[PDB]
């Protein structure tokens, strides 16, 4: 990409309250440049999202920007995380983050094996 060795237009988010939806998420994260698309995984005991999320933006400069001005910050009164996770409908990286974003990104990419192979 024009700025790392993948794509900055996807980053993730961590550290959220069970509120925190798509659409507090795109007031959140709107400042910095304008935005795409927003997601929010949903788990199987509860019909809830796990606390974290990710965000896209239509320039790679800006979501750059977004990652540095909301990295450690509060969000619906706790800290939050942020940082550029692995691209979606793509399988490789190499500056990725720590958490587990090779089988989290594979799961929503790749689809889960609940009901596929």
């Amino acid at each position: 990409a024009g700025h790392m060795a993948t794509t900055k237009r996807v980053l993730y988010v961590g550290g959220l309250a069970e509120e925190v939806d798509d659409k507090v998420l795109h007031a959140a994260f709107i400042p910095f440049g304008d935005i795409t698309d927003i997601q929010i995984p949903l788990d199987y005991e509860t019909e809830k999202h796990r606390g974290f999320a990710f965000v896209e933006f239509e320039l790679a400069e800006d979501a750059a920007a977004a990652i540095d001005n909301m990295n450690e910050s509060e969000l619906f009164g706790r800290t939050i995380r942020v940082n550029l996770a692995k691209p979606m409908r793509i399988k490789e990286g190499s500056s990725r983050p720590v958490w587990s974003d090779d089988d989290w990104l594979k799961k929503f990419s790749g689809k889960t094996l609940e009901e596929n192979k």
